[PDB]
């Protein structure tokens, strides 16, 4: 009320002065708003356009599918094959005709590492003098790098190296006794020291014949010249197809370097499965058998260890004439490494003792060829970027998880899979081995275009599901092929997709309702001709998996691709605003839209909103916005999202030169704005919009994320613009949330609608029903949408008070100004005129310093300016509203076309529920199939789905893409969640690729918590607990490789100490039980750890009430080892080390900039007059953002990080860390048994943990009862349906926040049974014990009160959690209104579709 009255007074404060908007933002003008709010739609135009659109859709359907009259189905499909063939060879002879191309005999090999497999050598990482002397017989003969490794060998015979011998006894002394020694000048560290003892920092004598820079320069000039599609890849397909039994064998070739921690896994299962006294692991047998599969597991170990050693060697700094020499732990393989160029480039040569190498190559010719020198094989130098070194670091875990996934996908059990892959008679084994080797080739060759080809396979495969009224046109995807092919794998993938297009064009996938359930035959793997039978592997063949990282990209081709897109359509501006909201287009150009039909869509959507929510709906849509604008606080905008400092400066590079650009956080501007009494975003929107008018544009900076396939191309807008965006967003989102069919506003409608469609169809009409497709692609959604339509759309909905806010926000969205990365312009100033991407780079080069006038690039300016389109992430909900408007019109037009076409009594039917996200459209039309008129209804549905995208979309600048699919009965797709007939699939491989995230949290309990969160993420989307268990074994080898289990001999001493004390803060990876690995989180393992293992006795000794908080640690020294550490639990599971590489200087500078209050008591004493659920005022908002800042995890240096540096510290420091001081005296005179009140304090929801673990406590090896029919039943169940005695929230803040239960008498008594604190007394500090949990009562609120609920989809119906954990384990309004009138002039078109469909 009072806040509501103040917000409405602020709204009355806002005003629109038109002369300023017409001045600075030209296509915004008072006349256009007045005509649109005033002029009703002229119906003659709207009839003219829907009639012409109907004709177009008919003619396009005819000449697409029915190429003439009197055509047999075989003739139609043969002409389709002719068309697709000609389109294909047009695509190929795009590539054949090129300026340059490699000769077909010349080869490339994709995996640059050698195929070697080495029998186990003498232990230790030192390059010993015997490993120098024994390999002397090199026989150089002036071959490539034989003379260099001979020089290194001859030096190795002498002692002319920094470490010819490394001793572990010195490092044990350094761990147990802190003052180990002085620091060697050769030992170059990055974080927390480096020991001349822990890593071989030996430097070998320089080669006089060759310097690697010119060798890579000539090889790079060759890499510039492209690859033809007629290049032979017969060796590639030979490798992936034929080699099956070679890959699997157990001869202990190199399994040891990562097979070290087996006993630790035997400990971890002993916590969870008490009754395995046989040492009888169940998933660990497959884990170590797969790792023991020598032909791939040993080779993946070699990849992982060279990746880890190189990541350690990036931080190593070497004087330029010399190069470092290293050796892997307990291996014959030597790495000769040069970080000569610090520009993310490391140069590596490998050398294996010929005595060490044996029993194979892994395979020939799909690997870098190796030179023989008799004594030792060797290889030529190869270059690597640091972004690729993280991928090489994680090769065993990624390949284990990908092979286990593909074994599960083709029905092989994920624990017996290496045995089945050894003896591969069934085609499921051959296809699993094919796809696993394909994933291996993708991983070792990191390239965006290779994943792009894998992604295009999705649209090619989906085109085969189109219904007989339609015909497949998979050759439509030939437009979206890569411009240039840059490796043999792209050639193989392109040839695969070309033959795939040929097969799909030949005939479609043929559906059959045999058992009252549709199923598709003729399906096949997109990358090999092996037939499939399951939808899930077909979907999972596409969606190539990607790693996520938040980092900039400095490769100029990547930023040129970023900047290309908006600038492609910037030139397509029609320079005439007659169409842009002033007048109706007849044949709409690019960026145009029709005023009258936008108003008709608005009026129709008002009519459906009226008929759903009643007569006063606008009043309802009024108040919802007020609630949203009472919810929109500055704290909501106070997040970790970055913010641009490009305002009013950095415009000319000469003034902008010599100063880096830095993206300030949102918190500095939010706290500067909240330093005044500016309690809400709207109260500051008033000032911000005037500021934005003063500058006369929007300031935006461009930020291309480094990863690929994730959220790339981020547009970091400014603070005032963020404020304006947020108020416009809350308006847009309010009116959009009144829409049922929208999905971005209400995702439960998205999960509900595809499930509910079957019930609505069967309830309305009796019998089977067909469907149509989802045109989820939208052609250039962001670039092409002018914003005047957004303004007119939103102004049609809101009350008259809001229109100035809408008009001014859309007005700043018209004209917009975005900055490039300054290193890009530093490149372009001194660039050559040989820029290949002349569409942008030559154009920008002339625009910046040149003759060419360009309407986006300005003279000597550091910005791209665009008077059209929109950003990607700016105005999501407004565009979702536009798309919802369009689709709501199309629904009634669909009923109109169905009534005009088939019968007047078809409104009883045609259930046509929609699904429209930001740019993802979807539609499905159910109609009965009783009579033989259903084929006519299918023709009508084809015309309807045609007109939805291809025809009335253009009038709303809504452009359908070729990537759309049309008329795919019993098939639908939306947001990569495919819905086949009574079966729901999603591509799970995208999360299996991510579960080996290798997280840099640097807390050692948060690390395992993050691993558990990712594994639960795989369990949420598809997957199985056996697959999750194998992925967790991959995670555990990854984590124990963050410790030096293949990187330091001290890990061998970490083992025994680790067995003495099993706690996750010590670094002991707690394995979840395999029968339910995904439901139980890290809390489940911690509860079982304290309940079973003696680690609770350490918690019995070290505890806050008996011992103390983070200041008081059981180790009297704070920093235990020279490598960093702490004992701070922070109201959570206790970490026994920190290892915080973050300097924390940047967080200190952040805290200085936020000007937050310093004392921090004011939350604690004034906690009862802050509702932490909701702040109210600038002081309270300031302390809430300060609480958000000082939380763990969200610390700037906790967020800030890097992968190579983190992995280098992970064994340089971590092997020494935690060892022989914390572990030497962890608990003496320790209380054997833990208190029970303290036990429930550690885990408040111990009751749920006991209920969930009661079933999977004791369990056998495996209990498979094979089912006959396997298929999802469209069923979902939640384990969190089980609730605590208090159904109400656990917060009860001031006993006023929630009113879900009345008068709370017993509801109050149950909580203090568990809490053991006075919930009464206003929840004050002294509620029986001041600081009973911790000092911060906000921290007490966080830790004491917390609830949650999980969710999972099932194979068979649920009744309770036990059959959940059993089954989820792998078993293997009125249509008559808005009466628009259409033209039925060409009924001969309908006649020919009907007759030829009858004759087929």
């Amino acid at each position: 009320g009072k806040t509501e009255r103040e917000l409405l007074a602020m709204v009355s404060s806002i005003q629109i002065n038109w002369s300023v908007t017409e001045s600075v933002f030209p296509p915004f003008s008072r006349e256009m708003f007045d005509r649109f709010r005033s002029s009703p739609p002229d119906s003659e135009y709207i009839t003219r356009i829907v009639s012409r659109c109907l004709i177009n859709s008919q003619e396009k359907l005819i000449n697409s599918s029915f190429f003439a009259e009197g055509n047999d189905k075989a003739l139609r499909f043969s002409k389709n094959a002719e068309e697709c063939s000609l389109a294909v060879e047009r695509a190929l002879n795009q590539y054949r005709a090129e300026d340059n191309l490699r000769d077909l005999n010349d080869h490339s090999s994709t995996i640059q590492l050698p195929p070697w497999l080495s029998y186990h050598d003498v232990d230790g990482k030192d390059l010993c003098p015997l490993q120098g002397l024994d390999v002397r017989g090199d026989h150089p003969m002036c071959n490539l790098w034989r003379e260099v490794v001979t020089s290194a060998n001859l030096e190795e015979i002498e002692r002319m190296h920094d470490d010819a011998a490394a001793e572990l006894e010195f490092a044990l002394s350094g761990v147990k006794d802190r003052p180990d020694e002085r620091n060697r000048y050769h030992r170059v560290h990055l974080n927390m020291g480096s020991d001349d003892s822990v890593y071989i920092a030996a430097l070998g004598v320089n080669g006089k014949k060759h310097k690697a820079d010119t060798l890579v320069q000539q090889m790079r000039d060759r890499s510039k010249q492209p690859f033809s599609p007629d290049h032979d890849v017969d060796h590639i397909s030979e490798f992936l197809s034929a080699c099956s039994s070679d890959l699997w064998a157990t001869d202990e070739d190199l399994y040891n370097p990562l097979s070290c921690d087996k006993e630790l896994r035997l400990a971890a299962q002993r916590i969870h499965q008490p009754s395995l006294s046989e040492r009888g692991f169940n998933e660990i047998i497959t884990e170590h058998y797969k790792f023991m599969g020598s032909r791939i597991g040993s080779w993946c170990q070699m990849v992982s260890l060279i990746g880890a050693e190189l990541s350690a060697s990036v931080k190593q700094h070497v004087k330029p004439n010399y190069f470092v020499i290293k050796r892997l732990l307990g291996s014959g393989i030597f790495l000769l490494i040069k970080p000569t160029s610090s520009k993310s480039h490391i140069f590596v040569s490998f050398a294996i003792k010929r005595s060490c190498w044996a029993f194979d190559l892994s395979t020939s010719r799909v690997f870098k060829p190796y030179i023989d020198a008799g004594d030792l094989l060797v290889t030529d130098f190869v270059s690597y970027k640091l972004s690729k070194l993280t991928n090489l670091c994680k090769c065993v875990s990624l390949m284990e998880s990908s092979f286990s996934f593909w074994a599960e996908a083709f029905g092989i059990p994920s624990w017996n899979f290496v045995g089945d892959l050894f003896r591969s008679s069934d085609s499921a084994a051959m296809d699993a081995s094919y796809m696993g080797k394909l994933s291996l080739l993708t991983l070792l060759e990191d390239k965006a275009a290779t994943e792009e080809l894998q992604t295009i396979a999705r649209y090619i495969i989906m085109e085969g599901f189109v219904s007989p009224p339609e015909i497949p046109k998979p050759h439509k995807m030939t437009s979206k092929f890569p411009k240039v092919l840059r490796s043999e794998l792209q050639v193989y993938l392109l040839n695969c997709l070309c033959r795939t297009i040929q097969r799909i064009a030949g005939e479609p996938f043929i559906l059959k309702k045999k058992d009252g359930s549709i199923s598709w035959g003729g399906m096949f793997n997109p990358f090999s001709g092996r037939p499939l039978l399951d939808m899930q592997p077909l979907i999972s063949c596409c969606y190539n998996g990607y790693f996520k990282n938040k980092e900039e990209e400095t490769e100029p081709s990547s930023l040129s691709g970023m900047y290309k897109k908006i600038i492609e359509l910037e030139h397509l501006r029609p320079q005439s605003d007659a169409f842009l909201g002033y007048k109706d287009p007849e044949l709409p150009r690019m960026h145009e839209f029709s005023v009258s039909y936008l108003k008709e869509a608005c009026n129709h959507a008002k009519l459906v909103l009226r008929s759903l929510y009643g007569q006063n709906f606008m009043e309802q849509i009024d108040n919802q916005i007020i609630r949203e604008l009472s919810g929109l606080t500055l704290e909501r905008l106070a997040t970790l999202k970055a913010t641009s400092n490009f305002n009013e400066n950095w415009y000319v590079y000469k003034d902008v030169a010599d100063k880096n650009y830095t993206r300030d956080k949102l918190l500095v501007k939010m706290s500067k704005y909240a330093s005044e009494g500016k309690s809400l975003a709207i109260q500051k929107f008033e000032d911000c919009m005037r500021q934005i008018e003063s500058q006369g544009c929007m300031h935006i900076c461009l930020f291309k994320k480094q990863q690929h396939g994730g959220l790339r191309e981020i547009y970091v807008m400014g603070a005032e613009e963020r404020i304006v965006q947020s108020v416009v967003e809350t308006i847009a989102r309010s009116i959009g949330k009144f829409f049922a069919s929208d999905t971005l506003c209400n995702p439960p409608n998205k999960v509900k609608i595809p499930e509910t469609h079957g019930i609505r169809a069967r309830k309305q009409c009796k019998g089977p029903v067909w469907t149509c497709a989802t045109s989820d692609d939208a052609r250039k959604w962001n670039q092409g949408h002018f914003v005047t339509k957004f303004a007119l759309m939103l102004c049609e909905f809101t009350s008259p008070k809001w229109w100035p806010l809408i008009i001014r926000g859309c007005s700043m969205f018209t004209r917009k100004r975005m900055m490039m990365n300054l290193n890009y312009l530093k490149i372009l100033d001194g660039h050559r005129e040989l820029d290949i991407r002349d569409d942008f780079v030559m154009d920008l080069f002339k625009a910046y310093h040149g003759e060419a006038e360009v309407p986006w690039a300005f003279k000597g300016k550091t910005y791209l300016e665009t008077t059209t389109g929109m950003m990607q992430g700016i105005l999501h909900y407004t565009s979702s509203l536009l798309h919802t408007i369009h689709q709501e019109y199309i629904r009634s037009l669909s009923f109109k076309i169905f009534n005009l076409k088939v019968a007047p009594e078809m409104s009883k039917g045609l259930v046509c529920d929609m699904m429209q996200g930001s740019d993802d459209s979807s539609m499905l039309i159910s109609f009965p199939a009783d009579d033989e008129k259903v084929l006519t209804r299918c023709k009508v549905a084809a015309a309807i789905c045609f007109r939805m995208k291809k025809e009335l979309g253009v009038y709303l600048a809504i452009y359908p893409s070729e990537k759309s699919t049309a008329n795919t009965d019993f098939v639908m797709e939306y947001n990569s969640e495919f819905y086949f007939h009574t079966q729901h699939v999603r591509p799970t491989i995208r999360w299996i690729a991510a579960c080996c995230s290798l997280p840099e949290v640097e807390t050692l309990v948060a690390r395992q918590e993050e691993a558990s969160n990712l594994m639960t993420s795989v369990t949420e989307g598809g997957g199985s607990f056996s697959l999750a268990a194998m992925i967790q074994q991959a995670q555990c080898t990854l984590h124990y490789m963050l410790m030096g289990m293949g990187v330091s001999e001290l890990f061998l001493e970490y083992k025994k100490a680790v067995l003495k004390w099993n706690d996750p803060g010590l670094g002991f990876f707690l394995l979840d039980n395999p029968y339910a690995c995904g439901l139980g989180g890290f809390r489940f393992n911690l509860f079982k750890a304290i309940t079973r293992t003696d680690l609770q006795k350490l918690y019995a000794f070290f505890m806050k009430k008996v011992k103390g908080s983070a200041a008081r640690d059981w180790a009297d020294e704070d920093v235990t080892i020279p490598e960093t550490c702490s004992v701070s639990p922070g109201g959570a599971l206790i970490l026994s080390s920190s290892l915080k590489w973050g300097s924390r200087k940047k967080f200190q500078k952040l805290r200085d900039r936020l000007n937050i209050p310093e004392n921090w008591i004011e939350l604690i004493n004034e906690n009862p007059e802050v509702l932490y659920r909701a702040p109210r005022t600038g002081p309270e908002i300031l302390l809430r953002i300060a609480e958000k800042v000082h939380s763990p995890g969200v610390v700037s240096s906790l967020s800030s990080g890097n992968a190579v540096c983190k992995v280098m510290a992970s064994a340089v420091y971590f092997l020494s860390a935690t060892i022989f001081e914390d572990t030497g005296r962890p608990e003496f005179n320790f209380l054997e048994d833990s208190k029970y009140s303290l036990l429930q304090k550690m885990a408040a929801y111990s009751g749920f943990h006991g209920f969930n673990d009661m079933e999977p406590e004791d369990i056998l090896f495996l209990f498979p009862n094979i089912e006959e029919l396997e298929s999802l039943d469209s069923i979902v169940y939640n384990k969190g349906e089980i609730d605590i005695i208090p159904r109400v929230n656990i917060r009860d803040a001031t006993q006023t926040r929630v009113t879900i239960f009345n008068e709370q008498k017993t509801l109050r008594t149950s909580p203090e049974k568990l809490v053991s604190d006075k919930w009464f007394g206003t929840q004050k500090s002294r509620i029986g014990k001041t600081t009973f949990l911790a000092e911060w009562e906000k921290l007490k609120k966080i830790v004491k009160w917390l609830e949650d609920t999980p969710e999972a989809t099932l194979a068979h119906t649920p009744l309770n959690n036990h059959i959940q954990v059993r089954n989820f384990f792998a078993r293997m309004y009125d249509a008559l209104m808005d009466l628009m009138i259409e033209d039925a002039k060409n009924n001969a078109f309908s006649h020919v579709v009907d007759c030829i469909e009858l004759d087929v």
